[PDB]
């Protein structure tokens, strides 16, 4: 099955991800290298998800200067009836990697944290709280993490998982500020070190969403070798935000710099 984009042709190989108004294809240009394309129909589409669509590329655009840990845009097309964005095809994404593994090298958990933090710090420079962080908005390319998405648009879906929403997104039910992503990131952590996501034991979603607000629920912190690393889950993991810890304070913490 064939897609053109801008007088360029791509054979699908296979599909992605869908979301409500989207398809992402693993793709094969003319030259026989591999693409991931985005497909967004536009046809039936109100103001909202249009002008969502609209500021996820154009956002996307600006991004590309800044950091290699966000996803390399090649080439768009949009129209009236749809967009098209040309990017690049990860090898594997953080959620089925992680459901892969039994145990993570300290050293990869590391390199993962600190590509995570990079990428999560550039888009918040530009103004953009993500909101929903969670592994699959992450991907691998070339060893390396690269955040895929702003939380800006509708997101791909290969229910919905509620182990790595913030308290305070949960509260707005906007109070959702940097360090709800900060929060989000210490969860990935948290599920990097101990195997589970902090309140990934209680089933119900109701249940669990009380757990994750509630101050009185002690989230657990076994002893591991590494201190420096039990500290940076503590601190992303408190649930006032004014005493959460920021992002610049994550990137000078002894456990991305002591090496
Ligand atoms: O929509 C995306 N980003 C928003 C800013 C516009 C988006 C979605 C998916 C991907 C993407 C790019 N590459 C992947 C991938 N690669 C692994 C594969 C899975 C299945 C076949 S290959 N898995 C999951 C998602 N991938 C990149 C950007
Ligand atoms: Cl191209």
């Amino acid at each position: 099955e064939c897609i053109s984009v801008k007088g360029r042709i791509y054979s699908i190989l296979k599909q992605i991800g869908s979301g409500g108004s989207s398809k992402v294809f693993q793709v094969l240009n003319e030259k026989k290298q591999i693409y991931a394309i985005k497909y967004v129909n536009l046809e039936e589409a109100d103001n909202q998800t249009l002008d969502s669509y609209r500021n996820e590329i154009a956002y996307l655009n600006k991004l590309q200067q800044h950091s290699d840990k966000i996803i390399r845009l090649y080439d768009y097309e949009i129209t009236d009836q749809y967009i098209y964005m040309v990017m690049e095809c990860g090898n594997i994404d953080l959620n089925s990697w992680l459901k892969k593994k039994k145990s993570i090298d300290p050293w990869e958990r590391k390199s993962y944290w600190k590509n995570m933090l990079e990428a999560v710090h550039t888009i918040h420079q530009h103004g953009i709280v993500h909101s929903d962080l969670k592994p699959a908005n992450f991907l691998i390319v070339d060893g390396m993490l690269k955040l895929i998405d702003f939380g800006i648009a509708n997101q791909m879906q290969p229910v919905g998982t509620v182990n790595y929403m913030p308290p305070e997104a949960i509260k707005d039910m906007s109070k959702i500020s940097p360090k709800s992503d900060v929060w989000s990131l210490g969860c990935i952590l948290y599920y990097m070190t101990y195997g589970k996501t902090p309140f990934q034991q209680i089933i119900n979603q109701i249940s669990k969403l009380h757990a994750i607000i509630d101050p009185n629920h002690e989230i657990e912190f076994p002893d591991i070798p590494e201190k420096d690393l039990q500290d940076v889950l503590k601190c992303c993991l408190k649930r006032d935000p004014k005493q959460r810890i920021s992002i610049p304070e994550l990137l000078a913490h002894p456990y991305v710099q002591i090496q």
